[PDB]
């Protein structure tokens, strides 16, 4: 009956491997031997996507309890009760506000038709071409997710094509291109900026005393985000034939606001701001999790968006986010994470700047598209931080730790890390179908995930060579 | 929808009752941020804040869920959580904690009942098991709606008092809809099913959220689901009878002629068979939970099999999981976030020991019926979620601090069977907000007002003295201190 389908046949395969990984030894610490079978059978579950990614999102809290993965500061393995209520508190974080804010922004614009009104401008200034349209929105991605992160960006772009995203049923080429586009495009722009995303942050937190500050730090990560984005609109407008596609002429629609608009306009600004200028309010608004109330009380409380809309929400998107969280929380606290990238250490010690870039960005790839970019990056800088240290290049360090932050953001292939690839594969026609599947975001994005990191270690850095000074 | 405003050259929407309300509830705070109030500044601070949110809350300025999302931006703002050495924590660490208190294991048990709810719903198995039941009570009108009463008690443990009450009216559809508004048998508080359901969270601790928030504070004295049906489900039942009395004797529904229900005789697929042994496993886990705590960790966690069972099987697909109401789910994370936070500021500690200082020789029955008297009037009034959230942590306090031992369970106990009570006032509740909006066919709505507040409040009463005798026995016989 239901006992020989290709879904029964991927379950008895994660089962089989995840146990004899369990089985076999495969490090000297059973906390990290089994946080490795457990990120090997939620890895394959959500690449093999046997069952629904929200719902392995759901079995990470209570494998992470079950495989006992969880450790105390001191070093010892906590106990199920303490466990339990540790990756559970720890799944809720500011990016998920961050995520209902977007959400909460997107419907605002959409429903009282200011998004029309913005996205009738620029798909007049972009054309018909159906490729020029493609670089358009990925632009606004990129250039939106350079200031307010990737966490919401996509979002908002996704409400800002909805008038072309509406009547573009799921199996027409250019709607898939579209979304996967701009999916893309938010995870290249999250190493744009310093602000760009925590693990940015915590990069130019890192780099500030090497003499790196917000220009050098634009000249460096620009430029190389700039051409990955370019290299990956080719690749798409190439291997997703969305050209020969009719296109309606856009007209841009002059009418003036009204003073609920305008209201509305007026917020989605001063949250938009305050996102921008989160590091110089963190001593008031703690982080941009609360910050991003303000958009959800002044348009939920006085009335705008019904509690119905509430309701209406993607929730598995958010699910999708908590697993993610939850995962990266168990290899952060495990300590599988570090012991891999000390063995990388003591691999490479004496070898060359570049090879040490190459091959730390090569783990971090792999690592990255599994396990959540911020978490890889919190474990690993430190580390090639300590190797450029080690080595006799004055400029080893900065050059070492600026690479690792960029390269960060590499990880791409999977359709379940990052919150940009959650929105994308989640997001559904007008008759409930899917536009992207995991196959595709698989095929059509660790290309993506190669060309980011080879614009990195030749134009970044080509540009490092000579911008960085180190001393 | 419409982009256009009213205006006056100031706008319609800002004298209003709303407007008002929030204008009260603006001023008040700022009095009491201005004025001194505690000795401490973050409890001053807390005190504020306690009195915003309650005040909203109590008040429907705002929705609920949306006053659950602004507590964590006010706890934040307010500077209210403090530090395991003492001072005022940064606002980038109290963002932290006041975001990790949100999701924790209460709201994993508030979305496994919302998964058993609805697959024992769509797959007619509650439909049925409430269907024989009906059947088995014959045609007498006592008898009948006798059985309504205590099927919805009975369904309210597993499929909650929320979507029973809907399900029992559609399975009474055929004699609700012919029947009339002039009957009295009908206008028996809609056949009782509101009584019934909003003392419907007295079955279980996934009856009501309320349940599932007071299970959490129950745990670490040793109440189990053991407590929780010994002290609960006779009660209710008592409960429940004086109920069925107060209704039948003074709607004088005897002369009535009904018809006896015909049971659903159908065979029971394999696929309905799963879910029933799939659902009784995770209610025989909740029960033995103390036993196999560890392996499993909590509740929490145990309730993340029938969702993982229940969704990765396709029985129910995405479209149900964003059809939950997440409303629910948002006030309880705000309710818990503002235990957090009142817990952390010490205002708690405080107003616990000005309480004990000022009464402390009187025994825990009267301290009960003191406590009990103001839960039964604020449920009446504020939200009875809302009520398990903010009294619960108070009374804990007050018992933990207490000098006489089981007191502190005796007391969130009591405060938490009586959560679900104060239902005489209408738009009290959705048992009582669905029972009022209820019609009879081309007549208007047949449960008047003043039938609510006549039979209700003494419905009220009738269920607070069956609780502080009963279950105040039964609860001081079976629950253990320390």
């Amino acid at each position: 009956k239901l006992f020989f389908t290709k879904k029964a046949y991927k379950i008895y395969f994660i089962i089989l491997v995840t146990g004899l990984l369990l089985g076999i030894k495969t490090f000297n610490d059973a906390a990290q031997h089994r946080c490795m079978a457990l990120v090997e059978c939620v890895a394959f579950l959500w690449a093999s996507e046997a069952i629904p990614l929200h719902i392995t999102a759901f079995l990470v809290p209570l494998l992470v309890v079950l495989f006992k993965v969880l450790k105390t500061s001191d070093g010892a393995i906590m106990s199920a009760a303490s466990a339990s209520s540790e990756i559970l508190a720890a799944m809720w974080s500011s990016t998920i506000m961050i995520l209902l804010a977007g959400f909460t922004l997107g419907e605002v614009l959409a429903q009282y038709n200011i998004a029309k009104v913005l996205a009738s401008w620029l798909l007049a200034f972009a054309g018909c071409k159906p490729r020029n349209v493609l670089l358009m929105a990925m632009c606004v991605v990129f250039f939106l997710s350079m200031w307010i992160s990737n966490v919401a960006a996509p979002v908002l772009t996704y409400s800002l094509l909805s008038p072309l995203l509406d009547a573009m049923d799921a199996d027409s080429p250019f709607a898939q291109a579209l979304v996967l586009g701009v999916a893309l495009a938010a995870n290249i722009g999250g190493m744009s900026s310093p602000i760009s995303s925590p693990q940015n942050i915590i990069s130019m937190s890192y780099l500030k005393p090497y003499g790196i500050g917000w220009g050098q730090f634009f000249a460096v990560a620009l430029p190389s985000g700039i051409l990955a984005m370019l290299l990956v609109w080719i690749l798409l407008f190439t291997t997703f034939k969305m050209n020969k596609t009719k296109l309606e002429k856009f007209k841009p629609i002059k009418t003036k606001f009204t003073v609920k608009q305008y209201y509305i306009i007026t917020v989605t600004v001063a949250t938009i701001l305050l996102w921008c200028v989160e590091s110089q309010i963190e001593g008031a608004f703690g982080s941009s999790g609360q910050i991003a109330i303000i958009p959800i009380v002044l348009f939920f409380g006085t009335g705008l968006l019904s509690t119905q809309d509430l309701n209406a929400f993607p929730w598995s998107i958010v699910i999708l986010a908590m697993g993610g969280i939850a995962l990266g929380k168990a290899v952060s606290s495990s300590g599988l994470l570090s012991t891999i990238a000390k063995a990388l250490q003591k691999k490479i010690e004496n070898d060359g700047v570049f090879a040490i870039l190459c091959i730390f960005g090569i783990l971090m790839l792999v690592v990255g598209t599994f396990v959540s970019h911020t978490v890889s990056a919190i474990i690993i800088i430190p580390l090639v931080q300590e190797v450029g240290d080690k080595l006799g290049n004055p400029k080893a360090a900065p050059i070492l730790v600026f690479g690792c932050a960029l390269l960060s953001s590499c990880g791409m292939g999977l359709a379940s890390s990052g919150f940009p690839n959650v929105t994308a594969i989640s997001k559904v026609d007008r008759k409930g179908d899917r536009y992207l599947s995991v196959m595709t975001f698989l095929t059509r994005g660790v290309p993506a995930s190669i060309l980011a990191f080879l614009c990195v270690i030749t134009l970044g850095y080509g540009i490092m060579a000579s911008v960085v000074k180190g001393n």
